[PDB]
Formats: C-alpha cells, structure tokens, sequence
C-alpha cells in the first residue's frame, strides 16, 4: 500500500526483511516481518540509544491515546488542535513518565489506533514505548533514560495491524501482549466488598465490623480494607485509631469467613513515615536528594529505588507477613511512583526497577493471592498482577462539573471501562472501579446506578461493592444480583472511535446468553438487550 511505502522504521524507508543500524553511540540489529492482520519490528540495541526513534509516519487527524497508568484517559483526540496540558508539578508523572514530550506534543503511551489501524508496543520491559504526534508525523519512540547496554537487550516489539475492524485490532493486538508477557488471567473472578467509596479515609474498625457482619447477607467473597487503616504511608504494619493490629484485622475478617484484603501504596514512603526517617537513602534522588514523586495526603511522597536490595528486601518482608497473617488479596496502589525517572543505586531504567519490585510482591504474596494493581504503569505489569484498575476513580455522583482530568467522577471512570474493554481477560482481569449501590449518602439517581452496573457486567469485568451495606436495600440488592447475571461472556465495544460518549457494546456466551447494552454517558441512559 501507499501507506506502508511512506513509512519510515529505524529511519530507513519500510520494507519486510532484515537490518542492522549502527550510529555513533548505538546500535539495532531488527526484523520487520510479516504477521496475521501486519507487520511486527523486533530486534536487539546496544550502546547509549537514549530515546530511539522506531517509527515515523504521517499523523491521522482522529487518534485514540492511551495514558501510560491506570488513571489516565484512553480517548480519541484531534490531533491537529490539540494544546498541552498544563501540568500539575504535584501530579506529573501520573500525566506522564516523559513530561517534556507531554508539556509540548501529543502524547500516547503503548499504543494508538485510528479508524482501520493500530500500532502497539507488545511489552515495557527495559524502555518506555510512546507515541508522540511532532510537527504533523506520528513518531513511535523505545525510551531508554539515558542507560546504556554494554552487551544486547531485545527491543520491545512493535506491531502494526489493518482491517476495518478496529475493536477486532485491538483486540488481537492485546492477545499478542498477554502471550509475550505471560499475563495472568484467572479463570475465577472474585466478588467482594470495598470501604474506600463509602468511607474514605474517615472509616473506624466499629464500621468495618457493622458492615463485615452484614457482609453475611450478601454475595462477597473479599472483604478488602481500603485506605485508613494505617499510621503513615509506608508505615503499613502501624495502625492507628480504633483499628487493631493488621494482623488481628486478617484474623476478624477470617472468623467472619471472608477472604481477607489489604490497600497499601508500597513504592511510596511519606516525608513523615517511620521508614523515611530510618531509611533516607533508600529512596530515588534529584541532584542527590529526595526526589518528590507526587504529593497526596498533604504531604510530599518519595519513591522507593526498587533498584535497592535492601529495599526489594523490605518488600519481601512486608508483603511474606501480610501473606502470614492470612490476606490472599492484595490492593496495590501508587504503583507509578516506582517508576519515576530520576537517579538511582544502580543505572538501570525505572521501568527494570519497577518490574524488580512488583515481581518481589508477587513472590512475596504466592501464586494464591490476587494481586489488584491500581494507579499503575499498564504494559510493565502484564504477568504480575492478576486485576488491574484500569480508569479513574469512580465516585458517589455523576460528576456534572467535573472535567476530563482524572478528579473523581463515575461518568469517567466509566468511559475507560469501556476505551480500555480490549484488556479485559488478555492482559488480566479488568477492574472498571467499585459499583455503588447504596440509596442514601448518594447522588446517583437509580438509572445511573443501573447504567454502571450493567455496563460493568456485560464487560465481564471484576465486580466489587463499595457502600456501607445498612444502606443498600431492594433496588441495590436486585441490581448487583442482575450485574452478576451478565458476566462470563467475551465482549465488544463495537464504535470504539466514538466521540459523543455513546457506546454499542455486545458479549456472546454470558451466564444470560448473548446480550447487548446501548449506553450514552452524555445523557446517563441505556439499553440492554438479552437473548
Ligand atoms: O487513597 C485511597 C485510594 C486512592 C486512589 O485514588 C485509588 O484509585 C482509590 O480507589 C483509593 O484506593
Ligand atoms: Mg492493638
Ligand atoms: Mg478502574
Ligand atoms: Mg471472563
């Protein structure tokens, strides 16, 4: 095709066969072969390639990005009128691993798709793969922050399929991943209870037993502790207030006869935590001191150098004695913080130390725990995690005045449900964000509730209820009962190009047959169908 003639790869003109580029400072030995639906570049580097240009084309005008971190948008952008962000110095590297492209450039991370086509990296191993849209040219970036290889690394391998089934490409493109990265994808899904969106950091253990007590009346499996629990970030076998021990928390929770869960932020420690103050080298540097990773809780958070044995040692250590007292679920949150770029004991990449910590967790916590990542790096997890948050945080409302920014809100955490629905039992188990069912302490009207729900449902995607369980009656009751109806099929978002927030989505083989929900997020109605 004319096309695929006008595209460059390692800066020569495309062509099927076999290449070896040697520049000053680096050098790549790559294929570019021909697969099911395109073409895959894969290869070696070594040397300094710094950030190594793989693919240059021209720019389509409608594009869907994807956010590097579980938080992030996936949506379709104009590309010719988009203007940066500004970006919140509390907040980077959230919106961004490579803020200098961000603050200038159209951004996506992984992947990107236009109408017919998807490019996507299949791993995040050693380099940050992207995208940027520079001067009008699509660029696909392999990022390297400045280490360099004495002997051969493999790239990460970059596809390019076609067909006018965009939602087929997608999904093709994330089987290749899971198969390159050995995703976990579990054959159960867990059901269960979270305190966050009812709660917040305001829970007591007094509530926590009300609601463990009326857990009994409903179809839980997890009973899962969100944040609040603990003294200090990175203080997470400290408790404070009316909480007993974590250890007694598991052994409640367990007596109850739930499968006991924890939230911790582990590759975060606070500027007031007892392991900062103990520790202050163990965390990574900017011009030799502690490198704010973000701000949250009203204080400066620091990152972990998962580079660090001690460190890695450390989070063996918590997450083997979480795994003691006898938790098998596991809320991982935070997780971007350990892969901010900045200086560490050993140069190897943040993406390298990142993977080093969250295989320690999953050695730490065996084969028989569920690890949930939230807040997380996407690609460099495929493998690890079991779950995995896959938008913003949902909310007790609409959010009517909330902006497409990442605060808050269901209508977004929902529309990544949906943008992101190709993940789903390919690279893990989606987890679209808890449904909120009660009908006080609640703004959502009883057809939001519904839109939520069925929604999550028909995309088979983990389902967890986040109220305080006196106040869910019949409607909410009838409405998880129905959701879980839904689940077990394969799902697709069948206009993933849309622009008006109105979604068709179908699912063969649910436990209620073949179904299919028209949802309008602009309007908060739906349309479900079941054979
Ligand atoms: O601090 C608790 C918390 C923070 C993040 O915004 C998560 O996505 C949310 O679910 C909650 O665990
Ligand atoms: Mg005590
Ligand atoms: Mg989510
Ligand atoms: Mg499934």
């Amino acid at each position: 095709g004319s096309h695929m003639a006008s595209m460059e790869i390692f800066g020569k003109t495309f062509r099927e066969g076999r290449f070896v580029l040697k520049e000053k400072n680096f050098t790549v030995e790559f294929a570019v072969e021909k697969i099911h639906l395109g073409w895959k570049i894969s290869g070696r580097v070594k040397g300094s390639p710094g950030r190594l240009e793989v693919l240059r084309t021209k720019a389509p005008e409608k594009v869907l990005v994807n956010n590097w971190q579980s938080w992030g948008p996936c949506r379709v952008v104009d590309a010719f009128s988009f203007k940066p962000p500004e970006i919140d110095p509390n907040w980077r590297y959230t919106a961004s691993v490579v803020p200098d492209v961000l603050e200038r450039n159209l951004q996506s991370d992984y992947f990107v798709a236009e109408e017919g086509k998807v490019y996507g990296f299949l791993s995040s191993k050693i380099a940050h793969p992207f995208f940027a849209v520079e001067d009008g040219e699509l660029v696909a970036y392999l990022e390297y922050f400045d280490v360099e290889f004495d002997d051969f690394v493999p790239l990460e391998p970059l596809v390019v399929l076609e067909d006018p089934n965009t939602p087929l490409l997608l999904e093709k493109y994330a089987e290749l991943v899971g198969m390159e990265n050995n995703a976990r994808v579990p054959k159960h899904t867990p059901t269960g209870w979270c305190s966050w969106y009812h709660y917040f950091l305001d829970l007591t253990w007094e509530e926590t037993l009300k609601n463990l007590k009326l857990a009994k009346n409903f179809p839980f499996e997890v009973f899962q502790i969100d944040d609040a629990y603990e003294k200090d970030i990175g203080d997470w076998l400290v408790t404070r207030g009316d909480f007993p021990s974590v250890e007694e928390m598991a052994k409640v929770i367990a007596e109850n006869g739930f499968i006991p869960g924890i939230w911790t932020a582990p590759f975060s420690v606070s500027e007031t935590s007892d392991v900062f103050n103990e520790h202050p080298d163990w965390v990574v540097k900017e011009n030799g001191e502690p490198k704010m990773a973000y701000r949250n809780w009203n204080k400066k958070i620091y990152a972990l150098d998962l580079s660090k044995d001690e460190v890695l040692n450390w989070l063996f250590d918590l997450f083997s004695s979480l795994r003691k007292m006898g938790y098998r679920y596991f809320k991982i949150d935070f997780l971007f913080a350990g892969a901010v770029p900045g200086e560490r004991k050993k140069n190897i990449t943040p993406i390298q130390a990142f993977r080093k910590g969250i295989e320690t967790i999953r050695k730490a916590v065996g084969e028989d725990s569920f690890i949930l990542g939230c807040g997380s790096p996407l690609l460099p997890a495929v493998g690890c995690v079991d779950g995995m948050r896959i938008g913003p945080d949902t909310a007790p409302f609409w959010g009517e005045h909330i902006e497409d920014n990442g605060a808050p809100a269901a209508r977004w955490a929902l529309r990544n449900a949906i943008t992101r629905y190709f993940m789903h039992d390919r690279f893990w188990l989606n987890d679209p964000d808890c449904l909120i069912l009660r009908e006080e302490k609640t703004d959502l009207t009883q057809k939001e509730k519904e839109l939520y729900s069925y929604t999550c449902g028909v995309l088979d995607n983990m389902i967890i209820e986040s109220d305080d369980l006196s106040l869910v009656r019949d409607h909410g009751k009838k409405v998880l009962k129905e959701t879980l109806e839904l689940l077990g099929g394969r799902p697709r978002v069948q206009n993933i190009m849309s622009e008006d927030l109105r979604y068709e989505i179908v699912s063969s083989g649910t436990l209620s047959g073949n179904v299919k929900i028209v949802v309008d997020l602009n309007s908060r109605e739906y349309h479900l169908e079941k054979e």
